[PDB]
């Protein structure tokens, strides 16, 4: 009897920039074997660490993403006022409400703009990716922010000899809109709700609250569990990812994982049987673990450096908490 | 170079079923008390009763329950959905995510999902990312999920809303139907409103200071009055016109139930029948928040005031100063 409208945007959309905030304080390996019983030998060999970076008390997770979106905006040549939509994905927004998004929108200018926050581990600019293209495609917005932004540093127990030197603070930004040429492939993604436990915050807000006096939460990692995960299940991800964009692993030019640990990433490259130039981002190197932040942190530093250039083809794999992964095939931004 | 994929869903995609999960525990106007009544909260919101979830249950745990009842209801298993978004205020963990959980306890622990989080506009967001994925061809099937635990966040002296928020959840099932089901997304925030609705105190800042008060949902009533009751009928006429639909077609008016009162100024708005439905589930729900609409939606549908297919219009709105609104078809 009647008909509902249906709309439609851009066939092809892309990565049209990538904007990286990083604080001021450098921590040293070194400067975290006072609360810890080893070296920086030790550290660094199985994490693939040398130094990280500690926001300081006033800065954010919103702030962050903020700093981050205003330098993608003038990487991709525009102003908040062009920007139809932003997408912040976090693990260390303090606040069940309000929201990131809105704020951030607001920082930058674009105070009306759409957005929301999603969560999902260090998945979730994987996610956040895929349903900013898949809305832009949908004829939904026409350009958009995604920003993967973390505030760790508050959550890492300095006395936790398993994952204290791992976690660090940082935001990067994209600009996903309208390209000459497919830019973003079709997103694949997955879980592992049974080994939830693995990556955690062992105690909830709520309970915590309720009881405040005694033990507050931390981050937890059952390290173990989530190499054997990453290490042995990753490779797959990245086919999945590499088939659906069409292309075959030897095309790949630059491999961005998720920096959770260089043990892992090395392992997953072999598996993935790519080209023996392609270029493997190791920002961790200098950045430290900055979960959702990690994949457009990654891109940044490999633009930065010269290392990537802009319409490189890269395999992106993001995995970690809730046992979540998103992975696709893009084009290197700037 | 080399070319990269360019993929496609299904165009058309649509409500298949809603399933809705409420409390066991009936709170009544009575049962909390600063110094008002019965008469005095029913003014004010238009409240009656609300439920409160035991401490043995969670967002997540409602989620699955609501879930799986929408997948009952759409007369399919856990092996059909491709993937779940749940939408939640009050999953009290930053870290890992509630979706994957979801996943699990329904027996489909291998699909995808995230959460999303955009005030009582989460919904309407999370809808739209679920279309738009299947649209792409992402996902063929997808489990949206609305899901609420307020109870533990409420200040029992907070005059102001004590008496507002609820407990539950409520899912829905997305997927390709004879026709589109699913209107354009329309959708915004205001950020300089983003102390109207907020936790008043941020989990680490108290997790520091312990001897200080400890976090409560805070709000203000009259900012968040104003803004919704005199800006969100422009937002269902903006969403109305994407689909492509006059506001004398509407069937059913759903709005998120924050107050009857701010809804009942945005029916007079709306400018829609004299004879079009409008969710009242609040009187007996309470403002679930992220739920509030599929449990609307739910509700109506269970009353019989709403038949399967009529034409609804959905409009959420709340924190962060966020709203998100379409025009959908009305499932089951
Ligand atoms: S993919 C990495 C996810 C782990 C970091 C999530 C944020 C910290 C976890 C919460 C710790 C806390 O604040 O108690
Ligand atoms: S759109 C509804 C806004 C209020 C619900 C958001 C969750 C409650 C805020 C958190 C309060 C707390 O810290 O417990
Ligand atoms: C002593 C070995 C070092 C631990 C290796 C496990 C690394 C997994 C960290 C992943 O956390 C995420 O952010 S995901
Ligand atoms: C000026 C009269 C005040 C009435 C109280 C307003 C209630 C606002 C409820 C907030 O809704 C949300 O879900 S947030």
């Amino acid at each position: 009897m009647t008909e509902i409208a249906t709309t439609s945007g851009a066939r092809s959309v892309g990565l049209l920039s990538v904007g990286a905030y990083r604080p001021e304080r450098v921590v040293t390996n070194d400067e975290i074997c006072q609360h810890i019983d080893s070296s920086d030998e030790w550290i660094y060999t199985r994490t693939g660490i040398k130094t990280r970076r500690f926001a300081a008390d006033d800065e954010s997770a919103a702030s962050m993403a903020t700093e981050a979106c205003r330098r993608a905006l003038s990487n991709a040549g525009l102003s908040a006022a062009d920007i139809d939509g932003v997408i912040v994905t976090t693990n260390t927004h303090f606040l069940q409400t309000p929201p990131a998004a809105p704020m951030v929108a607001a920082s930058l200018g674009a105070k009306g703009i759409l957005g929301f926050d999603l969560s999902a581990g260090c998945a979730g600019f994987g996610y956040a990716l895929g349903a900013a293209a898949d809305m832009i495609r949908g004829g939904g917005a026409a350009t958009m922010l995604v920003v993967g932004t973390e505030k760790l540093s508050p959550t890492i127990d300095m006395y936790d000899r398993g994952n204290c030197f791992i976690f660090a603070d940082g935001a990067a930004a994209v600009v996903v809109g309208e390209t000459p040429f497919q830019g973003i492939g079709p997103t694949v993604a997955g879980s592992d709700g049974e080994q939830a436990d693995a990556i955690r915050q062992d105690i909830d807000w709520i309970t915590f609250a309720q009881n405040p006096s005694g033990p507050r939460p931390f981050v937890r990692l059952e390290g173990p569990a989530v190499f054997r995960w990453a290490a042995f299940k990753m490779g797959d991800v990245g086919r999945r990812a590499m088939d659906a964009a069409g292309v075959r692993p030897d095309q790949i030019d630059v491999f961005v994982p998720h920096q959770a640990n260089s043990r892992i990433n090395e392992l997953l490259v072999k598996n993935l049987q790519l080209r023996p130039d392609a270029v493997v981002a190791n920002d961790i190197e200098h950045t430290g673990n900055t979960s959702a932040a990690s994949i457009p942190l990654a891109m940044a530093e490999l633009l930065t450096t010269g290392a990537a250039k802009p319409g490189d083809l890269a395999l992106l794999i993001g995995y970690g908490a809730g046992l979540s992964y998103a992975a696709q095939v893009v084009r290197m931004p700037k």
